[PDB]
């Protein structure tokens, strides 16, 4: 009988498809019915081939990646593990965590909850002699591997993965993976410590005084976000009591984990071994290595790159009643450009734009504001709506420049802010224009902001 | 005792048929029967052929697909595979989970929500010696392929596939496809939000605080949608009881899939595999290559576009009462083109026609208001009604344009907007046409807006 | 045992004749009692001729075809399976879903919902050893086949048919078929979702949201339409339950279908292969290819093409009360001729003549109104009613002209149209007749409207 992940170790591994799931890795390089077995100490009856070291490491664990954005959470999930250099590993996971509109979505934050349920882990040591236990065609086709045309070794990285796995945990895990909303959610706690109060919350874990002290804020994180959940490990028929808020069923399914684990971690110290420290030239190695930083690396973190959502297009809504409504395909800025200066309720209105690699429209690039009579600026356009319609004053018209989408410049949200005084703050990040969309009327100072994420 | 699973993969697959079943696959190339066995690690009692890679990954998992548009739709789906190209691969799914007529209709927009419940993934690695393994008259019918004949090789990837499997994940599935009136639903959650939160919903998977939160914006997208809904694998006495609202059904089906798993999803790194892989000549693999992307997939990728309905016929009706109707051939506007102007109620009704590949009719393709005593302009059709008929003013007459249908310029929607401002906004991407459908009578400015999806 | 289906699959199939029926197959061509046995893999106990590939594919699943028109029914039908040219494929069904006036009565539309209960699929690939596998009488028949005659290739495939299945799914069915008036039932939604909708509620299957959502309109729906029911495989004594509107006797039913199942239904990659596949020389393929395609398919296509009911005599009738009614022969258009001008009730009244091979009548193929005294148009015939009687005006007769059927001519409907407006507007795709039915009376204006289905 051998040991449950001895299937697992070994596995040729692609870092950006995912972490810690074996879906990510394509087929085992090593044969282990043939190798030498040797029992496990902790487990008579149970055995593993000679060349692995497994020690047991039973603990309840947990891993969390946060970010007050994706490009940061992508580098928080990146360096969650030991492993070179500054790609986008396991980004991948993106696609199945976050809801791909909230991914481009530049008001989300980001935070992944992992409760590692461990049992135990296996370890293969980067020895030379590895090479002997390759399957005979994983390393026929590794010895013939034509280096020559980058092709061929993009395909292998593509078709073998570029690494293998040499750090394996095996147990269980639940995940709450969550977009949080971070213009509205309370401040009063870092996010990762309500999502962490959160899960705690739906496993049954926090404690009454914790509930207390977090309840009232977990309900903001709650509301304000999309936790996505997911269960791996143990009995599938128990996997989804791990969210009914009760402990029985949590530890009901704890207490199958044991019996039916799952490759669920990383060792922190030996996770995976480059695929060309198994070729048996030096001179393939340097190939496959300098293709694999050179090119395929490189490549595969940029199409794991996410864009932000951009405005492309801007309208101004006028009539009698707080609530008028704007056209189906824009989306209302709440704020009344004529606050407190009477006449019409005045509201400014959006498209926010997905981006496309093949047709990306124009975005939003420049926005300002002429008033009474000056002519319109070269290539913006013109909103026709007096922006004091009703309000008396002067009459204030917004323009605006559209231009070819780039990443440095498209225009990701707007907002319009008002107050008392003419020295009014900006959100973080925000630019407003100058000029006041009252200027002659009555009420308050009003202006526009204009946020770009780069 | 065979792995569930081992008739299933190598089977050679058409990418275009379908997505993640069996019926897109044309018969086994692999003999597996001959084939030296090896146990499973996991499953003692079963077994497999030694080639193949099996890994346990027991992980009830979500695949979603979204668009805001069908082409939309079609990449978000093609994408959701690691295979080459922009060629609309799955897309034949849509014929069947998506109504003919809600696919054409230009006003929805559509999502597809996959909970895999994933148990077992059997992997098939890229080695030479697939050949080996062949079914002698697969061999044979490969080997006398006669790739100077174009219809030959589209013929045996019509007959035989394209591709074949190296990657299978074996478990159950359940799917609800829907497709929303994207102008009417509500806009507070992106729709793949609430078809998720409806998904949990019908499955009893919605906890009491989403059931709270969603619940009121669920109750919109089910109105105004469409749901597809089908399951796979387990048993099919249990299978349709998954959406009956109670978790122990939906349970009981689970525990019913680990009996009778079947290919529900692909290993993200290693799907399927290109059939030139097999052929034992490179110049054959260089034509069928070749002949692959340059003659086949491009047209089983076009022969997968839709078309969207398109507006053929404008009437306008005119009467006493709000309710008056059209001739049944037509639909209304349900906005009065004398809207505050008093006298009678008047609508502009259409007929919107479905593309034919063998008959397309005209589409309309301008429209213009030509008012007083203007001539009609040249080529245009003029409706005899009076758009101001008791209502005073100037005379009203609105004209369109019909020309032989092209995508570029086939108008897909109209509508009428009105209000107490001139300088109103037309639903984003609508162009509204110049001129007052009220001009000189009282009320509401009022115009016609017009829609090309190009 | 054999496993079921064995008996089914390389039956030799007639197109036409049937869609994944057994009855449009005469005889099998190959023998299977003689052929090597394998076991099939998740059904031990059961065994297949090793040529060929059974997987497994459980899935209840829907196929739905709808069209506004026959004719286009025909194609949304032909179209549902894999497979060449524009001929009219399965038009044999017509025949018994459907009444026989009702699809040549140009009112209806049609719809056609099978939901398939697949349990599993018989594939048999194009290997050129398939000729060893035949019969001998078979193939002696097809090799002794003189293609210097067409009637003997006509024959061969009259008697033989034309293909013979290689892809074949076992299970059960369920199918509604309905025709509904399409002038009258409710246009909330498409035809084929209250179909399906409809569908769901015989069967139970509806929701108790979809049952509000869809239950005032499917009652619409129910009463204007012809819906035939059928049900294939499973155990004939709970075949009937299936419609009870009971989920526990469908399910009772699907219970049984794996038990005794059926060909239902092709797999959609492979569906069936043409009969010169088989035979030994290019030269007799190329004949036989030859005659099918250019005699065969386009003479059985030809005979599955349906005409519509067209008028040929048309009456006036006059009386003192709205519920005269017409000579027992003839049905009225029930819209007074006199509505709002006083006087005499009339009604126009027509005959639709059911179209025959071998004696058409004349059909009407244009109408006239020629007012008081003008003589009666070269060849038109005149109803002597006057169609003011007792309403005053001016005296108004209808001519309408008779010639022999052609189908680009023989008018299919009329309708009588009246409002107060006089630029009212006919239904879609009628031509109305210039002069008003109550010219110089008073009351609406009335028109004569006509339609040609072509
Ligand atoms: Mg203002
Ligand atoms: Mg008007
Ligand atoms: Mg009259």
């Amino acid at each position: 009988t051998v040991l449950p992940g001895v299937e697992a170790i070994g596995l040729g591994y692609n870092p950006f498809i995912s972490y810690a799931s074996v879906n990510s890795g394509a087929v085992q390089l090593f044969d282990w019915a043939t190798a030498k077995k040797r029992e496990v100490p902790f487990k008579a009856g149970y055995f593993v081939p000679e060349i692995v070291d497994v020690q047991q490491n039973d603990s309840a664990t947990y891993t969390n990646v946060s970010g007050n954005t994706i490009s940061e959470y992508q580098r928080s999930l990146a360096t969650s593990v030991a492993i070179e250099g500054r790609y986008n590993f396991f980004s991948g996971s993106l696609s199945t965590d976050f809801d791909s509109n909230s991914l481009r979505n530049a008001e989300n934050e980001f935070t992944r909850i992992q409760q590692s349920i461990n049992l135990w882990s296996l370890r293969l040591p980067s020895v030379k002699s590895l090479r002997e236990l390759m399957l005979p065609h994983m390393r026929q086709q590794l010895d013939e591997l034509n280096v020559n045309d980058p092709k061929a070794i993009s395909r292998y990285f593509d078709r073998v993965g570029s690494h293998f796995l040499t750090g394996i945990v095996m147990g269980g895990r639940a995940i709450l993976a969550s977009s949080t909303n971070k213009l509205r959610v309370k401040r009063d706690y870092s996010v990762s410590v309500v999502a962490k109060a959160s899960y705690e919350g739906l496993t049954g874990q926090l404690s009454a005084e914790a509930k207390a002290k977090y309840g009232e804020s977990i309900s903001s994180f709650t509301q304000y976000s999309n936790t996505h959940q997911e269960v791996r490990g143990g009995d599938g028929a128990k996997a989804h009591g791990v969210f009914s808020g009760k402990k029985e069923d949590f530890q009901a399914w704890v207490d199958s984990v044991s019996a039916s684990p799952d490759f669920v971690d990383f060792v922190p110290t030996i996770p995976m071994q480059e695929i060309w420290t198994l070729c048996s030239s030096e001179a393939q190695a340097e190939a496959m290595r300098k293709h694999y930083d050179d090119v395929w690396a490189p490549a595969q973190s940029e199409k794991y790159r996410v864009k932000a959502n951009y405005i492309d297009q801007l309208v101004v809504i006028t009539g009698g009643s707080s609530t008028i409504e704007p056209p189906v395909g824009y989306s209302k800025i709440e704020y009344d450009l004529n606050a407190g200066a009477g006449g019409d309720f005045i509201y400014l209105c959006y498209h926010e734009q997905t981006w496309q690699a093949d047709r990306p429209k124009d975005a939003v690039t420049d926005i300002r504001i002429i008033f009474n009579k000056e002519p319109t600026p070269p290539g913006y356009t013109k909103l026709p709506q007096d922006l004091n319609k009703g309000a008396g004053g002067d009459d204030v018209f917004l323009c605006y420049k559209t231009e070819a989408y780039n990443t440095d410049t498209a225009i990701n949200k707007v907002t319009v802010i008002g107050g008392n005084n003419a020295d009014i703050n900006a959100p973080y990040g925000y630019l407003k224009v100058p000029g006041d969309l009252n200027r002659g009327a009555g009420g308050n100072f009003i202006y526009a902001c204009t946020f770009v994420g780069k």
